[PDB]
């Protein structure tokens, strides 16, 4: 349950819009990106990290190595600049982005087949659930 290996297929999506509100992102982009479908590939090994979110449209990739602070271009998102660390709480992986926006980051709960998702900007918080594949 520590192990996120997977092709995770995205099965429900709650406050998507406001949690891209909360990161400025524009109303255009909003518009388009609650429609697609989101495949979330994810490859660890160990403490090793290659995370890929697709579409039709956007792409957003990320890799990390848990317990080491990395410079991180948000490029296809917000397109801003955050200290960004991945570390271990328990069984729940939990990111942490520093920058401008206040309580910015993501945790992560795998429960068997599913993995759960809540991303958190400002007093925003989008919930996510996927299905392994
Ligand atoms: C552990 C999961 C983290 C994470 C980081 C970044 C993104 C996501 C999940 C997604 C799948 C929710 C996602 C989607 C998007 N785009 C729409 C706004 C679509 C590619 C960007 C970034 C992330």
């Amino acid at each position: 349950t520590r192990d996120a290996n997977g092709t995770w297929e995205m099965e429900s999506n709650e406050n998507f819009e406001g949690w891209m509100k909360a990161l400025d992102i524009d109303f255009a982009l909003r518009k388009i990106a609650v429609r697609l479908t989101l495949t979330l590939v994810i490859d660890q090994d160990g403490d090793n990290f290659k995370v890929k979110c697709t579409s039709t449209f956007a792409n957003y990739d990320v890799d990390f190595t848990v317990g080491v602070e990395f410079d991180e271009y948000t490029k296809s998102l917000d397109n801003r600049h955050v200290k960004a660390l991945v570390t271990w709480e328990g069984d729940v992986l939990v990111c942490v982005q520093k920058g401008e926006k206040e309580n910015r980051g993501w945790k992560k709960w795998i429960e068997g087949d599913k993995l759960y998702l809540e991303l958190t900007c400002g007093d925003q918080v989008c919930r996510q659930v996927f299905k392994k594949k």
